[PDB]
């Protein structure tokens, strides 16, 4: 009896957690998502609709994204290397817009952050390759996607890279903060 | 035009699903879940309470598993490596009880099974390592699991394993078919 963690960030909406690992003579076994510990850390229901896998390499960068409508919360968590994971709080009524939290998510440290519906979320890749999954709350609509560039000056978010970073061409011409579709 | 494929296997209630993978130049995306995808494959409702993830060696065979109340729905898939993963048909009045299907479900081919509730289930390791990941539709209830021994000379599945496998205690102890509880 060891247990999962939660811990609410500087923005208390966005919950890192931790699971408890179980190693044995064969390898391992843990819960990556348990329904009742999770709406229980979280303190409301939450209902998971698509699960989503990417592979990428060193220095790509996705992001910043999110749908402003059909808005998906996003449970997401590194089963292959190691990222650095940022939420940004786009929410106009919130104490925290415009403010950011980062984490780094690893398969070796089995970190998962819990970004809710109203933030947008972007990582980068900090090993060779890292493959990311998440779960979300609602569905991909390519119509309601927006995307604020990665570097913008207001947001000022610190990606630890050590040069420039590889973007899909969508990522590359995102908004700036100012010009951004925001959630109320 | 490409798409997720879905194809019922023998024991047709048994179904192998194949993603739609995405590549460019940071790597790939897939949706490794669509909740109205599978439904429409599926013909019926699910919901999902649980994700497990696992790491074994090669040559690690898990199973053969069941819990006979809070019987769970398992949809799996390998994210590194590649098993020999085996669905049992433990419904005494199916037409297809003691009967069971197999299939090799890999990192990269990106294959999954779905196995319905009434099923057990088991897999070997046919890589250095591989890492299994699975949604379940009710949660861990350790008081109603139940095992079946992976070489139970009446199921007689044929696991592509050259050496004796490695098994958990629990696993070596796995009851023979004829002695198992089943369910109706
Ligand atoms: C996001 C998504 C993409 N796709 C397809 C569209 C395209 O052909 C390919 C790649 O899409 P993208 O370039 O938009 O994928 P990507 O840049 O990996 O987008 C993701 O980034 C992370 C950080 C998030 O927060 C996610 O919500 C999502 O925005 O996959 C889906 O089929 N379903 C989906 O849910
Ligand atoms: C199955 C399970 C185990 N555990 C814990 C108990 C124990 O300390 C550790 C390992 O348990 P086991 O040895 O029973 O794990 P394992 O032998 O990997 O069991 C799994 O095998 C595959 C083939 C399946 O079909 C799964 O549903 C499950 O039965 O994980 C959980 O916390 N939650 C779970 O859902």
């Amino acid at each position: 009896s060891m247990s999962m963690k939660a811990t609410r960030l500087a923005i208390p909406d966005v919950i890192l957690f931790e699971p408890r690992v179980f190693g044995d003579d064969r390898g391992f076994f843990f819960e990556s998502y348990n329904q009742r510990a999770f709406e229980e850390a979280c303190g409301h229901p939450v209902s998971f609709v698509q699960d989503n896998h990417s592979r990428s390499a060193r220095g790509v960068l996705r992001g910043l994204h999110y749908q402003i409508r059909q808005a998906q919360g996003k449970l997401v968590r590194a089963t292959l290397g190691e990222v650095f994971d940022v939420a940004v709080d786009l929410r106009r009524g919130s104490p925290t817009f415009g403010q950011w939290v980062g984490e780094r998510l690893s398969a070796e440290n089995k970190r998962q952050m819990w970004i809710p519906a109203g933030f947008a979320h972007g990582f980068v890749v900090l090993s060779e390759y890292a493959e990311f999954l998440y779960k979300t709350t609602d569905f991909w609509a390519p119509e309601h996607e927006r995307c604020i560039v990665w570097n913008d000056p207001e947001l000022k978010i610190d990606w630890p890279l050590q040069d420039a970073p590889l973007l899909s061409e969508k990522d590359r011409q995102g908004k700036a903060f100012a010009d951004a579709d925001c959630f109320p």
